[PDB]
């Protein structure tokens, strides 16, 4: 009998040491466009010394233009405005902004904040109908309300910030809407693997997507899950490309480099090291999973598929 | 027709503007004994510069050796205890620790800790019974609940401090009692001039005491509101001292220059400017009521002689 499987380790943590205690300030506004953002029609750089990666090696870009995603961290609703208009230049469809955090979000008078647990795991281990419900109590209690919202700074605290009479209160649902977009919810835990709950429900998704459909991918700092969704999302859609040129222009475009590399951490942060493992170990399997179940058309859900191909450390 | 009187200005402020946001650490407990700690029968210090004083002048320190009473910042239950076994080597009486603090506060873990809303106006505008009902609301709700708790640093927003799940509530009441010490609440608000409630209470309280009562006085920082009821006391205590020597021996204690000065604050301190000048008036004011009124015993208390006596800015 094993307690956790490979890509569930997170299970094992105890919600109750990880609960919210702040607004955190999610973006500053000052700049025109979220940080980290890129498409997939961008050019790929050299690679970052941290991955050790070769960069004499040339990616495959086949299927690049078609592929039609765009990755970020969070923003402030008129950062999301610019990012909706840079996307409507390249496309006549639907113009998706899919939010991966599983953390409490919303905005306080236009400022984007969440609810900031220890390791931003305030909601670990809720269901997506939890996290949700809890989000919006949240959000509804803060109005009239005064708050204190604030950036972190030494050592994931609170550091300055500012505090206000909360006069209007908004989900990022009804900010995409007010910018163009389609929205589409994934509670994915932030620094870990998604769940096979979080990708059957991607998975769903992607389905039903028209053809013409572009998904803008955001976290809060638009790095870990954003990067895994759009790898997810490239393989799905071009099941010809090698994992090797998927992991490299992924990274190359701006984004995560999700295969193995020499993982390094500060003190503080080695409990992160096994999540850096398991989520390489993840992407592997979930690459096998598309190249073993696309013939049929994914008759076999992710999370069923998984149960009988355990992935192994 | 005036709309708020002389020693009454705070009135005129909005108690909306300054609600509570976050719990403030009171004291780190890193030294013994609470900080500004003195009592009445210390050495006589030479004045503080910002005061512009009469280094040379020797103040009357008749009735000193006989007034029992002490002032010092909040402190930790151990810093309490260590207050109250000093103030025992002096004493055989009961020894008060009388609690001038509006604000709503308490212990966390032992942690001393104060519900805080800028200017430390949290409670304002609230009645006592108000205040401490908020109090005990606020930290039974605190127990078994993940809270944050920290110092002020820049712009008097937290800064760092740390997240914690508190096993344990009290109130300053359970605190005092533990260590020995009879226990009296005055809802003062931080940085003003005691209400005439505030003033009734005590002078009625004060009328209660044996005559080997030791009054220790306390408040957040152990400067503004001590420093008054300290003065209050050595007035009716020693009506014969010139008012002089009062505000003159309770400053070169350690404690605040209740008298005039060249009042100089720093611009993001402007609105303390009418507050202080408030003080020194108040203060000559309560030193006439204590000299019209000592004779008969106080037929009519400071509130009612105050509103046939205004005071004038
Ligand atoms: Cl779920």
């Amino acid at each position: 009998t094993v307690t956790e499987p490979v890509g569930s380790y997170a299970r094992a943590e105890r919600p109750q040491d990880f609960e919210g205690f702040v607004w955190r300030l999610d973006n500053d506004g000052k700049e025109a466009l979220p940080r980290n953002f890129r498409t997939s029609a961008d050019a790929l750089r050299a690679p970052e010394k941290k991955f050790h990666l070769d960069a004499a090696y040339v990616p495959s870009r086949e299927g690049m233009d078609a592929l039609h995603i765009s990755g970020s961290s969070a923003f402030t609703p008129a950062q999301l405005k610019n990012v909706a208009a840079k996307l409507r230049e390249k496309t006549a469809g639907p113009i998706y902004d899919v939010d991966l955090r599983q953390e409490s979000h919303g905005y306080l008078d236009g400022i984007p904040v969440s609810w900031y647990g220890e390791r931003d795991w305030a909601n670990l281990g809720k269901s997506q109908h939890e996290a949700l419900a809890d989000e919006r109590h949240r959000l509804h209690a803060a109005l009239h309300k005064t708050v204190y919202i604030a950036p972190l700074g030494k050592h994931k605290l609170p550091e300055g910030g500012e505090v206000r009479r909360v006069q209007k209160v908004q989900t990022e649902q009804e900010v995409a809407e007010a910018a163009g977009m389609r929205y589409f919810r994934i509670a994915a835990t932030d620094h870990v693997w998604p769940t096979p709950e979080n990708i059957d429900r991607f998975l769903a998704f992607y389905r039903t997507l028209p053809q013409d459909a572009w998904l803008h991918f955001h976290c809060e700092a638009g790095v870990g899950r954003t990067t895994a969704f759009m790898v997810m999302t490239d393989m799905l859609k071009n099941p010809s490309v090698s994992l090797k040129d998927i992991l490299y222009r992924q990274h190359e475009i701006g984004g995560f480099y999700y295969g193995e590399f020499p993982i390094k951490t500060k003190d503080k942060d080695s409990w992160k090291t096994k999540y850096y493992r398991e989520k390489i170990v993840m992407i592997e399997q979930f690459y096998r999973y598309v190249q073993e179940n696309r013939a049929d058309g994914y008759q076999t859900p992710w999370s069923v598929w998984l149960k009988s191909h355990p992935a192994k450390a």
